[PDB]
């Protein structure tokens, strides 16, 4: 689980977010697995602006934050599961890190601030839903 407090908007995993994010939605893509909803109180989270391709993220199925090198967000895919099983990815950045089904929703972050939330991976690679180009999300 986890999310992005940034201003009074909150950034999901499409595949993980509540009733209450769906009817208080501001925009969503199955193609990024990601889901933007409101907040009455404003968030504590900064958004980076950058190319970057090394930063730490969280890994809640080990209590730790791992430095990583990802690579540039792209379309990739995976394997059978049973929520989506496998799929392709829009805008996914991967690395080499330990990462299971539950590890979506933890932060990557540079030194720009908040890259992207835990989305794919397996076999020892974590895949990242890149938020960077999401502009947007500063203003208004
Ligand atoms: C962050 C993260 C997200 C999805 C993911 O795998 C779960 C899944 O989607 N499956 C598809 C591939 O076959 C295994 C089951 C993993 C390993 C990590
Ligand atoms: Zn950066």
């Amino acid at each position: 689980s986890g999310a992005i407090y940034v201003g009074n908007y909150r950034v999901v995993n499409r595949h993980l977010a509540t009733h209450n994010d769906w009817a208080n939605l501001v925009w969503e893509d199955s193609s990024r697995d990601l889901l933007v909803s409101s907040t009455t109180a404003q968030g504590c989270d900064t958004i980076a602006r950058c190319d970057c391709q090394t930063g730490v993220y969280y890994c809640s199925s080990r209590r730790k934050h791992y430095p990583v090198s990802f690579s540039k967000p792209s379309l990739i895919f995976v394997e059978a599961s049973e929520y989506y099983p496998a799929r392709y990815q829009s805008h996914l950045m991967l690395a080499v890190g330990h990462s299971e089904p539950g590890d979506c929703g933890g932060i990557l972050r540079c030194q720009h601030g908040v890259v992207g939330i835990v989305s794919t991976g397996g076999n020892g690679l974590v895949g990242f839903a890149d938020v960077r180009d999401l502009l947007w999300l500063d203003e208004e």
